[PDB]
């Protein structure tokens, strides 16, 4: 399947490295989302309910904070796991790298499947708010599958793990948990998040073929090497 | 968690690029497998039954053939998706690359979780054979979660997609289907395969930090560029 | 959808009143059967298990006897419910009527859906025998949905109820139970039987438009009126 | 079981052909409705949820319109499927026929089971409105099983199919979909609708034994034959 | 496990016979409550829904009345089952006996498990009221497992059955139904009530070892013997 | 309901303290067992499968050993939990006490419900052996609900806890686990065991009203007091 019309490197070069033609064929790659009446969807509902009961815990507080993140806030959200600030102030080359792949992982890697299924999101299915909003706030009710935010989270984790392998496990756990936070908060079904990690991993392979990404990745690594020297 | 004792680059340099210390912490990263009595496991059983009914179709024939693959046969199993033979004969540098990461993706990336849960495999749970064996053949009954073979399949797909981005979607679909073949054949539960793609993607990030992998990857790309020239 | 190729009144005028062109479009009318992984199929399995536990009861004995019936034996199987023998000996016009619609209800009304889904039957799904057979006996393993026998049973009940309205409820219960006997015995899933009653009822409407059926139905009614006179 | 007290041909000869004594014994014929805690009811809930998500589609719009139909509006609701207007204006004999069996199919054929189980309807179970009402509108909350409207729909379809066999499949599909519209809108559980088609088919057999129905049916057929001549 | 801090005979000698050290180790004895995503919890939800539909029946009226009972009202709630008034007026020794074990059965026997799991109660899980309250009334939302009230109910039943064995079955049924009333009203999950009867039975064994309980029990029996003489 | 015909103190005074008239009305007290198609039974099956996977663990070994116990072996099976040998050699009065209530707890307390439902046992439902038998050994296939052995186990635990309150929690855990061993081994469904603890607790109340039991219980306590003196 061809990717549906949309933005890419030719329209937003600061948010995408890749063209529409280079997008992961998410529609062809991913299975369909669980249908109502499937055991798989019943499990999605179980994870929704589990998540809902976690909202009033420390993990729930983290989930609400994670759910407040825009696509652009994902990079900085890895700071503690990464071991140093991922900010425009402290790590401009790294922050530029991660910001510039937001569109590739969040949009291009998800668009085909997103637009085909236009899956209803949990909060909308139940007719309630999410963990970090009331009904005075407005969120898109559909396009749940796969999760763009989660795809960005996982893709970002994989790139960050390559830059700082000494904390790869902390980084990967953090990337994983960004996805789970969206399940806890009612933004996405578990299956949206599961599917997102597939396409999120796929787009990172594509990005490794892209000269601009390769260059910027090296700059981020060079920058990190200096950050390490000054810390030690 | 520390990776359990086992082989790595120091014992089998032809099958691993990475050391035990560089292994993905699969125990910490992955959730536990579905427990008996969970909706998640009921879905695993649904996928097992679905798979079982697919055994007598063309897709089932492919599943049985895929299930015959050893870890070393995975590389060549991508040939049609890749668009050219992945063999020692035709693409020695590529075949060497993919073979040398078998241990990293199949063993190191799965070992912690595998040994902790020692999960019973579907055929053993049901007391039956798999789609490609009778009970005269003997298979390990446990260590199901996550699937080592599937981790190799997905990691290999991600690397191959980077080498030949023009067929990234065919490659990724093939890598995905190697996992699903194991579900169809009764070797693994769906959740084993899902979990395997997480760690399979994670190890590819680690591999990108490894000088030997980086060098061999470039050799594979150089080789592929020549393969393209001679085909065109 | 057009009915698949097969027999009709032009090839077997003793077993069908209707032509292929007059067949109920079972493929278009019926929903698909429950898929593995659906709650609907889980219920089919519940009814299978319920049925299995009923096999060693009086109702189970009746189910095994009902399961021994060929399409041609259905007419006579209504005798007790009807209140008098439905035999070639005692009620030739009635027996002729009911026999001559076997193909219409059993084949024409089911063929499209049967051949499209080729659904696996319960005993085959579980790899076991039915309640009235061992594995030395051989039955078709597929084409479960909808049940031809059940369609004949229900269509026959509706026709019989019209002929003897004084025992319509006994007749209808009997027709219903012929379907349930097949669920108890493992020949069909509950949903096969449910679907069969839809098309079974539909074909009876078609039959009422057919001159030969209309004539033979009247002969059966005339015959029954005489049977009543001689009994009273 | 005897039919509970109520109207019949002796009290409302314009809405029933049949007497209370001629009613289908719905209590004896039908199984009980799914109990809370059964897999069958879990499936009813799945179909309710599926239906709910369909409310904002073209099929949902049709469902809301179908749900607006009173028993008397069912006849006309078949017009497009039938191929010509089923109205008092254009087809008075046909409209009279179908109107006069409303009580037989909607009431007599359902009353025993309806009054025994007094089953709670979906919207009432969930404490919400239906797809075509707000809570300012008031509907009966119980007597869900079986669906009277659906029984009328299916009985009407079977009669209409006999009158116009050339469009029997369109007619039958329409009759089927009237039932499904009630599931989509939250008026009835799937099982209410399934059960309704059983008794709906049963009552049509009884109606064929009734002189007044037979006469009026012939008038409807004669009328239709003239309608065909003037169209062609 | 040690019982968590709290009241016992040393602080409230009118409500407990036993010390903290004599408490049933409810945490060690009971399994954990069903987790969200378990079949066991799905059944708890089924019983909740079943209960909810029973609220508008005679049994529901009894459930609401039972749900109004405080721990101190349990004794008197057995009067009809016991065959004579269990009141301070009519049976002071009996009423004293049963009141004085409220803490032992309601608190000591449940505290360890209660405080460990702090399980959310049904009404709180669903965000609704119970059968006998509106949201203007306030109830604790957690500590559901096991049910203290049910433990008191069952322990009280076992003691009462010993005092009046001629009505042991009526008494035991009543004690059982006090638990079920809490399920019907939405105060507790079925599993809370099931677990409560385990610890409720356990504490009665402990109470039989306690001199003060033994003495008061004998006084209650002596009193009952006089009650029987005056009735006869 | 009256207890069905059978043995009691008048026929087997060494195995029962109580008469048929003193039996717990198990049919009236207990709910019916889960029906096939209920969520409750699906959970029973989950516990069966969970149990089956535990058979090859240390807990499974204990389960098989527990499953080897006859009713008469239950008393001695508490020895480790009790803290001293419960044998005819070492504690004749105690062993006599516990043996003499086998019929009361195992038979009288279960008979009504057992004979009414004649519930099929797990191993028979699945057509397999239990954890401690092959098919050369023969076990009763029905009468599963409630578990007589489990009722004896729990009743015995409650009596033992009264005799040695210092180890009440170890004793109660042991009694509980005797029930769970039967679930693990495939002798009983979880619900059989749950129900057994209800009637097991009930019969202990009745036993406390019986002079012979009271006397023998005191002898067991006197004996235990001497056992304690000689140990210390």
């Amino acid at each position: 399947a061809l990717v549906p019309p949309g933005n890419d490197v030719t329209t937003k070069p600061d948010l995408y490295y890749l063209t529409n033609a280079q997008a992961i064929d998410s529609l062809a790659l991913l299975p369909p989302p669980p249908a109502v009446g499937s055991i798989a969807f019943l499990n999605d509902q179980a994870m929704y309910e589990q998540g809902r009961l976690l909202r009033n815990t420390e993990r729930g507080k983290l989930a609400a904070e994670d759910a407040n993140l825009s696509a652009g806030g994902v990079a900085n959200a890895f700071s503690s796991a990464f071991g140093s600030p991922i900010t425009e102030k402290d790590a401009p080359q790294l922050h530029k790298l991660l910001t510039n792949m937001i569109g590739d992982a969040g949009d291009l890697a998800t668009r085909g499947a997103k637009e085909k299924y236009m899956r209803i999101r949990p909060f909308a299915f139940y007719g309630v708010s999410t963990c970090n909003t009331t009904e005075q706030d407005k969120l898109s009710k559909n396009g749940s599958y796969p999760s763009g935010h989660t795809s960005i989270g996982w893709a970002t984790a994989l790139v960050l793990a390559e830059i700082n392998p000494q904390r790869q496990n902390e980084i990967l756990k953090r990337g994983y948990e960004l996805g789970e936070s969206r399940v806890i908060c009612g933004y996405h079904w578990q299956s949206d998040v599961d599917a997102a990690r597939i396409v999120g991993s796929a787009v990172v392979a594509t990005l490794h073929t892209n000269p601009a990404f390769q260059q910027q990745l090296q700059k981020a690594k060079d920058e990190f090497a200096k950050t390490q020297k000054h810390h030690h």
